[PDB]
């Protein structure tokens, strides 16, 4: 229900990835995150019973697996490239189907969780 809503979307919001960062990787950081995990998170716990306890150790786990993850991307986007420039499209664009397959079986693994 809402109130579910309110509190995942309220732990999705303290997600902080630098915002000094190069804009075009923020905007494929965050655009992953939102279509591979916060979209189908809301979509699950919008339709439970407003008295459902939702499982806030699961959410928070999956928080801090995001920034695991999209620090993962962001090496790879930068100083461990290996075939491109740093910051390049080419090592952006190489790092980034990984950066959604891992967000994906985190949301997989998430899902499993979130009924208390
Ligand atoms: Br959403
Ligand atoms: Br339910």
């Amino acid at each position: 229900a809402n109130n579910h809503i309110r509190t995942v979307l309220k732990l999705f919001r303290t997600i902080d990835l630098d915002d000094s960062k190069k804009s075009f990787y923020l905007t494929a950081a965050k655009y992953g995150i939102q279509t591979q995990l916060r979209e189908p998170i809301i979509r699950i716990v919008g339709g439970y019973l407003p008295s459902t306890k939702l499982s806030e150790a699961c959410v928070k786990n999956m928080i801090s697996e995001v920034y695991e993850i999209e620090g993962d991307f962001y090496s790879k986007f930068s100083y461990a490239c290996e075939d491109h420039a740093p910051y390049s499209v080419e090592c952006l664009e190489d790092a980034r189907d990984d950066y959604l397959t891992q967000l994906v079986e985190l949301f997989k693994e998430t899902k499993k969780c979130l009924r208390e």
